C-alpha cells in the first residue's frame, strides 16, 4: 500500500511502519562541518570482479539489478564492517528533475540520484536473517551530478525501456558494477535504516564523498520508467526518494579529511 505518492508517501510510512520514527532512521543529511574525521577507519574493501549478475526488475517504486549473492568473492569489507558482506543487489533513487532524487544529502545540497549497493553480513546465513540484526546489511551509497556519461551505466540505462512498467523483468547477466564507482573510495559512515519499507535499523550505511558523473541523457532514461503495471494509466517513476531524517543521537564519522 506504500508508494511515493501524496497519500501513501513517506509521510505516511509510519502509520503501516512504526520505525519510521525510529531512533536510526536513514537517510539523513551530513553536515561536513560536523562529521568526525577518524584517521583509525580504515580503507574500503570492494572486491567485485566475481559479482555475478542476474535480473533488472520494475519492482513498481524503482528498478533493482539482481546478484547471486552464493558467489563469495563479491564482496564488500573493510571500511567500519566486521566480518563480510555480499553483494545482493543495487537500485537508485531520483527526482522529477536534475535538483533533487538523492536520499543523503551533504550540506544541505540534494544529487540528482543516488545509488545503493546493498550488501548482507555472512554471519547471518541470509538477507532474510541479515535485515532482523542491527548489523545485518552494509548499503555503499553514490551520490550522481549531472556532467560526462559514465560509461559502466550505459548498460543499465540502455535496458529501461524493455522494463517500462511494474513487474516487467529482464535477463541482465555480465554487468560489472565496478563500472560505478567512482575513483575515490573516501567516505561518511553511520549507523541507520533500509530507506524503504519495511524500514528495518539494520545498515551500516557507507555514503562515499566522490559522485559520479552521469549525463542528462542518462538521468532523464530513469524518469521515463512508470510505477504503474501495463494497460493501467500511465505514472511516471519520479521522486522515489525518502528525505533527510532526523539524526538523532547518531555520529556520523568521516574516512578522510
Ligand atoms: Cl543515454
Ligand atoms: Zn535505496
Amino acid at each position: 500500500h506504500w508508494g511515493f505518492g501524496k497519500h501513501n508517501g513517506p509521510e505516511h510510512w509510519h502509520k503501516d511502519f512504526p520505525i519510521a520514527k525510529g531512533e536510526r532512521q536513514s537517510p539523513v543529511d551530513i553536515d561536513t562541518h560536523t562529521a568526525k574525521y577518524d584517521p583509525s577507519l580504515k580503507p574500503l574493501s570492494v572486491s567485485y570482479d566475481q559479482a555475478t549478475s542476474l535480473r533488472i526488475l520494475n519492482n513498481g517504486h524503482a528498478f533493482q539489478v539482481e546478484f547471486d549473492d552464493s558467489q563469495d568473492k563479491a564482496v564488500l569489507k573493510g571500511g567500519p564492517l566486521d566480518g563480510t558482506y555480499r553483494l545482493i543487489q543495487f537500485h537508485f533513487h531520483w527526482g522529477s528533475h536534475d535538483g533533487q532524487g538523492s536520499e543523503h544529502t551533504v550540506d544541505k545540497k540534494k544529487y540528482a540520484a543516488e545509488l545503493h549497493l546493498v550488501h548482507w553480513n555472512t554471519k547471518y546465513g541470509d538477507f532474510g536473517k541479515a535485515v532482523q540484526q542491527p548489523d545485518g546489511l552494509a548499503v555503499l551509497g553514490i551520490f550522481l551530478k549531472v556532467g560526462s556519461a559514465k560509461p559502466g551505466l550505459q548498460k543499465v540505462v540502455d535496458v529501461l525501456d524493455s522494463i517500462k512498467t511494474k513487474g516487467k523483468s529482464a535477463d541482465f547477466t555480465n554487468f560489472d558494477p565496478r563500472g560505478l564507482l567512482p575513483e575515490s573510495l573516501d567516505y561518511w559512515t553511520y549507523p541507520g535504516s533500509l530507506t524503504t519499507p519495511p524500514l528495518l535499523e539494520c545498515v551500516t550505511w557507507i555514503v562515499l564523498k566522490e559522485p559520479i558523473s552521469v549525463s542528462s541523457e542518462q538521468v532523464s532514461k530513469f524518469r521515463k520508467l512508470n510505477f504503474n503495471g501495463e494497460g493501467e494509466p500511465e505514472e511516471p517513476m519520479v521522486d522515489n526518494w525518502r528525505p533527510a531524517q532526523p539524526l538523532k543521537n547518531r555520529q556520523i564519522k568521516a574516512s578522510f579529511k
